[PDB]
């Protein structure tokens, strides 16, 4: 049961992960402006983080590294996922 239950915006990515990160202990890594203020897809509810993460950022053709209290969302332009 190491889920949690949620409170995520549906504004501004910016806003989502840094909401996510006080709320569940993590520190999120992303560019504000490399995001181009796209909106994220609100999960709020009970989830686990990883799985939230994936669910957030479904979408956004990124790739999320998480290890432990560290997210690390980076972009990449390869359709070769491992």
């Amino acid at each position: 049961s190491q889920e949690w239950t949620l409170d995520i915006p549906a504004q501004s990515m910016n806003s989502a992960l840094q909401a996510l990160a006080k709320q569940t202990d993590t520190q999120l890594l992303y560019s504000p402006e490399d995001i181009g203020g796209l909106r994220s897809s609100a999960l709020k509810g009970r989830h686990d983080l990883q799985s939230s993460l994936r669910i957030l950022l479904q979408g956004t053709g990124l790739r999320y590294q998480i290890d432990g209290n560290t997210v690390t969302v980076t972009a990449s332009a390869a359709a070769k996922d491992g």
